[PDB]
């Protein structure tokens, strides 16, 4: 019957899959450039209906699980798995502590790799806040390294089959087994050498036979799941926030002055990370607009819908793209330029473009972790920027993301040098 508009190219074995695995943003932009607000590309044996623009995005984000389901939209997660405002102050204090612990051995000056640093830091902030400080204290660099391998195991080939015999998938499975072993060791460690946390709660549950209900494997899967949403997103966002501050010294200087003035009231990071830090918040908003951690959002249609005359049927993959929508020229003047001022009271481009400023989604599925993520950035930089001065150790334009996996991560090198203030 009727065929939806299809983007050019995709003449490879799996259609546009190979291009999606190399330059997904370019592919999605070409879909919009050639077809408009509703266009398709072929992801192996699956047609993806890519929606963009306010009108189409509104349909996407206002749709409940009854119309567009996310349940089976991400097959790459199956092998991997196998927030209260009142607690926010406590989490801010926890994050401050974790950052100070991470930079405790920095000394007077040195060099760091952003991916390595923030990936490890966010493993500690996430585990400490979500599972418990007790659990985080039993973790070290090994956990972060293994967790990284899990994220690297999200090749788009998962849309063909999540268990293909490729190196990244093999490393993904090996990494998960390694995490189970680490968790099993922690459990055994508590038996021999007794504030209780989530792990203690799970260990205490008994089966209908008196035996422990949960195995190290089941517990590990729960913990992986609890930490996955916020890890790669917060890690990447922290890295890009620092990169953009260094790329734009005027913003860097403004944030520094602001931080010094604000903390002059003598209140802690747990107080200030939950309150306005204007310049930093606008730099963060702009960083998220330009470098949204999730470049594409997927759904599986559960019924028949029509968007601008185009028909969507049950079973069809439907997607929205923060990467593309966040840069629509009509909605964001000079979309490729770093302009924190676009979020100040006069313009408020994030609030005005309810359906296209979507680094945190919109509508019914709006990010429930956004408040936590924003607080975390404020807490992290409140510490880092007041303690140290940062400079780029490589050309500004050489910092870039690796888009070869569904989980976007910073490519290396991403070297930065620091010196005590
Ligand atoms: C900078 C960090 C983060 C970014 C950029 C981000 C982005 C997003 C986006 C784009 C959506 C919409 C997804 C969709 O419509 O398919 C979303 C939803 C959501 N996020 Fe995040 N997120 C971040 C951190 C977190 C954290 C820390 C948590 C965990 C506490 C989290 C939990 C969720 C949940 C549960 C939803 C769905 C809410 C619902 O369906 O009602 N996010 N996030
Ligand atoms: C579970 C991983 C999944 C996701 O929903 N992540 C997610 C992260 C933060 N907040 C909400 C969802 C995803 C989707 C596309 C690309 C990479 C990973």
């Amino acid at each position: 019957a009727v065929a939806l508009p299809r983007v050019s190219g995709g003449h490879d074995e799996h259609g546009h899959l190979e291009e999606f695995r190399t330059d997904p943003i370019g592919l999605m932009q070409r879909v919009r450039d050639e077809l408009g607000d509703v266009g398709t590309f072929q992801l192996a044996g699956k047609q993806v209906v890519l929606l963009s623009g306010s009108h189409a995005n509104e349909f996407f984000f206002r749709a409940g699980d009854d119309d567009l389901d996310q349940a089976k939209a991400y097959p790459f997660m199956t092998p991997i798995f196998g927030l209260r405002g009142e607690q926010m102050k406590g989490h801010a204090a926890t994050i401050e502590d974790q950052v100070r612990r991470m930079i405790a051995d920095w000394g007077e000056a040195g060099e760091i790799d952003l991916l390595d640093f923030f990936a490890e830091l966010t493993i500690y902030t996430s585990s400490a806040c979500l599972i418990g400080k007790k659990f985080r204290d039993q973790l070290d660099g090994r956990f972060a390294k293994l967790y990284h391998e899990l994220e690297r195991g999200t090749d788009p080939l998962a849309y063909v089959d999540p268990y293909l015999p490729i190196e990244s998938f093999r490393r993904r499975d090996e990494a998960r087994n390694g995490l189970v072993a680490l968790v099993a060791d922690i459990m055994n460690g508590r038996i021999a050498n007794p504030d209780r946390d989530m792990l203690d709660v799970l260990i205490a549950v008994k089966a209908e036979t008196g035996t422990p209900r949960f195995s190290a494997d089941e517990i590990t899967g729960m913990f992986i799941s609890m930490m996955f949403a916020g890890h790669h997103t917060s890690s990447g966002t922290a890295s890009w926030t620092l990169i953009e501050l260094m790329r734009h010294r005027d913003a860097y200087a403004a944030v520094i002055d602001e931080l010094d003035e604000l903390y002059g009231d003598g209140r802690s990071v747990s107080f200030h990370a939950l309150r306005q830090i204007p310049q930093l918040e606008n730099v963060l908003k702009e960083t998220l607009r330009l470098h949204p951690p999730l470049i594409i959002l997927m759904r599986v249609a559960k019924g028949e819908f029509e968007v601008q005359g185009h028909r969507i049927h049950e079973g069809d993959l439907v997607a929205a793209s923060p990467a593309i929508s966040n840069r629509i020229p009509e909605d964001f003047p000079d979309p490729h330029d770093f302009v924190p001022a676009r979020y100040e009271q006069p313009r408020q481009e994030d609030l005005l473009n309810r359906w296209t400023w979507i680094p945190f989604g919109a509508g019914r599925h709006r990010c429930v972790g956004a408040a936590f993520a924003i607080m975390q950035i404020k807490a992290i930089f409140s510490v880092l920027l007041r303690e140290y001065e940062f400079e780029m150790a490589q050309p500004p334009e050489s910092y870039r993301n690796d888009h070869s996996k569904m989980v976007v991560q910073l490519a290396q090198p991403a070297a930065v040098r620091y010196r005590r203030r």
